[PDB]
């Protein structure tokens, strides 16, 4: 088995919850190809701003379990996160395990995958998902009420 942290935003988090699909663009297809049924996905949403300019801190919002092998499907369900026409066609089916909401920032000091504590964001930049050490998954699972 393998644990992963998946990077998305609030709008697509809603799509994920409704469709039970985790998808990534072509540049990250190689990483997704390693995912197998049974794997756990920690869902993370980046920092955003609401319409009134209020900052929405980065959060862990849930844990899902992978239920299918990777597949390809170009159905338009996600909102292109950078304003393009991206469909995030390479996907796995998933099912919910846990739905919650905890701030991510206070956790960096204790998350092993964050090697560079001073600029933790570098571990998320240009990535859709990355493997989580078992210890990191265990800590997040316990904290996500
Ligand atoms: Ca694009
Ligand atoms: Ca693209």
């Amino acid at each position: 088995m393998t644990y992963w942290i998946c990077i998305t935003n609030r709008e697509n988090w809603e799509v994920i919850k409704r469709h039970n699909v985790w998808g990534v663009p072509k540049k990250h297809k190689n990483t997704l190809s390693r995912v197998k049924p049974g794997d756990k996905l920690v869902i993370y949403v980046r920092q955003e701003k609401d319409k009134e300019g209020n900052l929405l801190e980065p959060k862990i919002v849930g844990i899902y379990e992978v239920t299918s092998e990777p597949y390809v499907d170009f159905s338009r369900i996600f909102k292109p996160h950078r304003g393009g026409k991206e469909t995030y066609p390479y996907r796995v089916k998933i099912k919910p395990i846990k739905i919650g909401e905890i701030n991510f920032k206070p956790l960096i000091n204790d998350l092993k995958f964050i090697k560079n504590k001073k600029r933790w964001s570098m571990h998320f930049f240009g990535k859709a998902m990355r493997e989580l050490p078992e210890e990191d998954y265990k800590l997040i699972e316990k904290l996500l009420l």
